[PDB]
């Protein structure tokens, strides 16, 4: 009600030019000169500003706020993803920490360092599912599995705001892309998304609807159609489901051009159709095209749009601002005025402890033959790779405002490591690439890819004399980042040619390899499975990458990093996932659902990962045999560490439900357990399961449980399981 | 009323052991003894056989009919695909000759040998969508096209079923597979489909329907679940869709294990309750798995199903065996008892003609460069490759009664064709595979693929030899056939790497080179695009294949075939097709729907093929700029032969609905016209579109054409087009 006062008496004074005006959301850019935009915010003619990130320029940007009739504070967003100052792993990274409390910690300091530099927004946490290693973006998002992502979710959204979204050191989530961005048609981003609802609803729709029920702010909409309906002109989406069903009562942001992007899709004819689509769907602010302040006026004074269309949106950015604390104080997050100038990037606004912290957390083992890692501080170590070096690539894709010289490589992070104690050898072996074409496409908008001069042969002999120098080869190779970036899809899944040639040549000097990978999205690693001696996949892993990753290979940190995305054999069994249908014929001979050409099943399974101690599961017992509706059951099991070292792990929870009115997944993650255990040391563990954890979609969206079977497996790993069985009553 | 009046009176006289009996359709096999099956048909056990093909053994069992009390005649029925002994090209090839009296012609024939040895019905056609080249089954259809596969599958129906279904020379057709099979995830055999009702309904759907207005008789049920729920328990599928809102008054048939498969999709816990569901949904007709005959008593008594159930399946195979003529005369396929007997294989009761002049219209000349094509009859011919010698290849899979020893290898063919006006040289250059897990795979059931014992280098020293002693190479390579067959899905699209390194070889020493490709899917041609001089496809061409190809390559036949799928550049762009939506950013830089690592678009686009000679389009005109409903529009362009050659090519109209409440395909197909023009002539070809051509299915499935444009496209293929528009009022 005192929200709604303040709220209904502002609406009440402005004109609709005023109104509209607050749906604008701008860029300092080409689009929009920076003088032209502070008389553009002098004129109330804009609402908030993307891409402004120091106080001093923000600042600058409030104080034309004055010069409006109304002082209506702008808000400023930014693309926060996987930190603001300090970048912390990818976001696939973080998941694999498998541990709540590390991906808020990571959110939580995001928030913190945006918000000392003026920050209100953050365009994240980003939410899709994604099948479908091809696609660039699945870096962004926290793999394959619908409970994981939808927990994730509601922990970025809760960490980012915290309990008072006014408090200084908080922001506003806009979760994003809704919806379905990540199941685009061949992995080629923006292309057509095409889905049953029962999928939708089941594997696709929790995301957006844990942010939602964790209290975000906004809700960013994404670019492809959804069942030949594109997100910003799709009324089902944003206003039945997103609306009425869910309940969002906050802000809905176009993503960049999206509104305009309705023509080249074929749903309208003409920009001012477009601006009637996207109002009328439940589009809110529209971010740089500026179709709403040139087409809103005429459509309206047209009778093509009605006074509540404007209302609701303006209605929406108002409201945001107040729960921001904008109209209370528009320079809360901007300091006192006559505070000390600073050097927004001062060494000593970073968080390296939690950047090296959650780094550590992310690093998944996928092989250690004879017990090679952990590697002694000792001897000769010949650091080899087009990544070793390299500081943009540590620090992944949406990178944000993170400084490369600031982070720290692998080769940096191995010599903080040894000091004297050891002797590093350094040759760069390959370019990133050897194919002129994607060199030509990385480093097409600026330079993101060292390129040496020296011809292939001349790299690898260097790197043959580095080797044969040196007691083992830690190899560092994978993609550079802009290799796994928005519209950088993939037709291949291999670590590139001109790595995997330096690697053949290492394999054959008969040192020791130890491989260090640096990827944002599953490979196909087979060679490297059969002919590595030790692999550690470190994902991107941020500003302190180097520390942590010399920290796990040389036993100062035990890896216990699991996989929450499949690694496909090949490019050509795409898509492979873990919660997949049985069919009629699965594969364990010929008649069965499978290829012939190649081994079938991922070359590594979903929560899949080592470490340098060994873990045991006592058999799994439910606490009954039957389950009547209203109650809950126990699956109880206890995990041990029987090997030397101090070491975590993650006991997985899996659900089966075998007979049901539709066709169910040969399994499904319904809970986790990280679990950090000292040699000898045991932990009984309790799972709850209810009837919420065994509910479906059916045909007609009926939300349901059925009386029946259920299978419950307990496992490190999706595949290397056990299961026990109960019935719902 | 008469057909109504028989078949209720004896339904009103059968008990429902005999009922139930009806509904059994079984085959000769370890699961169903021969003189156990005749018992069975005798005490009136069984409805119809499969995979009894010969006069005598059919009239055998239909012997042993006069034995039950109400002697009701079976119908035999078979895998006759594309040939039954005389074998045509596989459907995909059949479908690049894009003319539908040589596609009647192939279906007429195979109903003709089909029936003079005793068959009454062909499980086919199989008319499922396909846009996943690494499905096994592409060879089967006809393409990714809705509109070219919705035409031939109602010609396949006609064609087979003549005017009169109880005419002895007409066969049943059994539309396959019912429904979506085509669309598995990953390619793979028999795994899930998932779509949208709007894509269902406009892309996947029409073929079926096509069947069932051109008066198929029965229809087989699909292995695969639809959104979550298995064809064989869809009662949405089988019953609401195909009986309530098509009308089909016919029979269903399971597919081979398909009711026992509902317990290893999770649809069922036991055969009793998958039994129930099969029957429910609407299957009347059970193969080999005889779960019918060994539960629905026990249902229909304990209430679970009702007698409407049992009644409505019997009727439906009892109104086929009355239609196909059996209660008038049951041996009316099976000749009189005083008719002589013959050899079923006999080179006398084979259509090589028939068979040479359909193979001719479906090769696809994909590139010829500086007028390599035609050959002549003169100087030294290399013939190398796996598949020049290959009987059991070139009549592909499914190949029916097709006896490999009656088929002409492409070596044959061409010898044949030169005689002693030219010299053949022969060297088989490498097996069809280097691979020896592939190997074990093709010839784990019969002796499909000759192992030559000779190593790799041998054979490759052998041809390089060869090719030296000749002015050129004609090297046949490409897929044995049971590379393209149920369950053999692929994670490469390339030819096997042994013929790749033997085409490398050839490619350094310099001579002319012509490939002639083998394969039942669209290949990975993008090396050999480059670096062969000629490229012939010839999918699998049949018993006449080798004749027709040399009829190609020596110039009597002038390339006419055009594809019915793209071929993809590599099998991480699948899925790649024609008629895709243009999404908010189409590729004409970086930020658009793309690879980063790989050039894009399919490297054969739809409807590409070359010629002999050269053909010229003149601007396409539009009898009128606005068309009214209910009124036609002509389109009309002047196709020109301006060169040396006699030949034919493929005149194909192209629309796309620019506006429109759904995302609209950047082109559809909407119609086509072959053209065989002598050099220099000239025809006028006229199109007609009417309202039924502009329809599509909105997200609420309404069925209706727009006011607004529409661009037509004329053109030589999908790529290569002009565009005019007109406006619907
Ligand atoms: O002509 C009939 C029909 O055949 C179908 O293909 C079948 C396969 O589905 C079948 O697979 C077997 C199982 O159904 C059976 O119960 O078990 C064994 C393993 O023990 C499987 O091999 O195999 C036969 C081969 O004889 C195939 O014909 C086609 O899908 C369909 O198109 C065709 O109309
Ligand atoms: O920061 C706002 C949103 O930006 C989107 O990326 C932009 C492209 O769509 C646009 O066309 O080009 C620029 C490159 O200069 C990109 O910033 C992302 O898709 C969103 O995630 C992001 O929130
Ligand atoms: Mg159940
Ligand atoms: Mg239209």
């Amino acid at each position: 009600t005192d929200k709604e006062r303040f709220i209904a008496s502002l609406m009440a004074r402005m004109s609709n030019a005023e109104k509209i005006g607050q749906l604008r959301l701008v860029s300092v850019g080409a689009d929009h000169p920076k003088e032209a935009l502070m008389a553009d915010i002098r004129a109330g003619k804009v609402g908030a500003i993307f891409n402004t990130v120091t106080r001093p320029d923000i600042r600058a940007m409030q104080d034309q706020v004055r010069h409006s009739r109304l002082k209506i504070p702008l808000f400023h967003a930014y693309d926060v993803a996987h930190g603001h100052r300090t970048i912390f792993p990818i976001s696939l990274g973080l998941a694999a920490s498998w541990d709540p409390e590390v991906v808020a910690r990571s959110a939580r300091i995001s928030a913190l360092e945006a918000s000392a530099d003026g920050l209100d927004m953050s365009f994240s946490p980003m939410v899709d599912i994604t099948r479908d290693a091809r696609w660039g973006r699945v870096s962004e998002g926290f793999g394959e599995d619908t409970y994981l992502t939808s927990l994730l979710s509601g922990v970025m959204v809760r960490a980012y705001q915290g309990s008072n979204l006014a408090a200084p050191d908080s922001i506003m989530a806009a979760v994003k892309h809704f919806a379905l961005y990540g199941a685009a048609e061949g992995g080629r981003d923006y292309n057509t998304v095409d889905m049953s609802l029962p999928r939708m609803f089941q594997d696709y729709l929790p995301p957006y609807k844990a942010a939602v029920d964790a209290g975000a702010g906004a809700v960013m909409v994404s670019l492809n159609t959804i069942n030949g309906v594109p997100a910003t002109a799709n009324r089902w989406l944003l206003t039945d489901l997103l609306r009425q069903q869910w309940g969002f009562k906050g802000l809905t942001i176009s993503n960049h051009g999206a509104v305009k992007e309705l023509i080249k899709h074929g749903l309208a004819g003409n920009e001012r159709d477009a601006t009637r689509l996207a109002i009328q769907a439940g589009v809110d602010m529209n971010m740089n095209d500026d179709l709403y302040s040139t087409w809103l006026p005429k459509l309206l004074a047209a009778g093509e749009i009605d006074q509540a269309d404007i209302d609701r949106a303006c209605r929406d950015v108002l409201a945001a601002k107040y729960d921001l604390g904008l109209f209370a104080d528009p320079y809360r997050r901007l300091g006192k005025p006559d505070d000390p100038p600073f050097d927004t990037n001062a060494e000593s606004r970073l968080h390296r402890q939690a950047a090296r912290e959650v780094a550590r957390e992310g690093l998944v083992l996928l092989k250690n033959r004879d017990g090679l890692l952990p590697l002694k501080k000792q001897g000769r170590i010949a650091v080899i790779g087009p990544l070793a070096k390299s500081q943009r690539d540590v620090i992944g894709s949406w990178s944000a405002a993170g400084v490369p010289r600031q982070a720290v490589t692998v080769y940096q992070g191995l010599a903080n490591a040894v000091g004297e104690r050891a002797t590093l050898l350094y040759a760069k072996g390959a370019n990133v690439s050897g194919d002129q074409a994607i060199l030509d496409y990385l480093n097409s908008y600026n330079p993101e890819v060292e390129v040496d001069p020296r011809s292939a042969e001349a790299m690898l002999e260097e790197a043959l004399r580095t080797a044969r120098d040196a007691d083992l080869v830690v190899a560092v190779v994978g993609e550079s980042q802009g290799m796994a970036h928005e519209a950088s899809s993939r037709t291949d899944l291999r670590i590139p040619a001109s790595q995997r040639r330096l690697l053949k040549a290492l394999k054959a000097t008969g040192k020791p390899l130890v491989l260090v990978l640096m990827n944002g999205r599953p490979l196909s690693l087979g060679w490297e499975q059969e002919n590595a001696d030790a692999i550690l996949e470190t994902w991107f892993s941020g500003t302190e990458g180097g520390n942590a990753i010399a920290d796990v290979l040389f036993g100062e940190h035990n890896p216990s990093g699991k996989l929450t995305m499949s690694f496909p054999r090949s490019v050509g069994q795409v898509p492979v996932y873990y919660n997949h249908l049985n069919t009629g014929r699965p594969m364990d001979g010929k008649y069965t659902s499978r290829y012939f050409d190649e081994a079938n099943g991922p070359l590594y399974p979903f929560g899949y990962g080592l470490s340098y101690t060994e873990f045991s599961l006592s058999p799994l017992r439910l606490s009954s045999e039957r389950l009547a509706r209203g109650a809950t059951l126990e699956a109880r099991v206890t995990l041990s560490n029987s090997g030397k070292r101090a070491g975590a792990t993650v006991v997985q929870l899996y659900l089966q439900d075998p007979v049901a009115s539709l066709s169910r997944p040969v399994k499904e993650l319904r809970g986790f357990r990280k679990v950090m255990l000292e040699p000898g040391e045991s932990r009984e563990i309790v799972f709850r399961l209810g009837e919420a954890d065994l509910k479906f979609y059916d045909s007609q969206l009926r939300h349901t449980a059925e009386p029946g079977e259920f299978k419950v497996f307990v496992g490190l790993d999706s595949a290397q399981t056990e299961s026990r069985s109960f019935t719902l009553l």
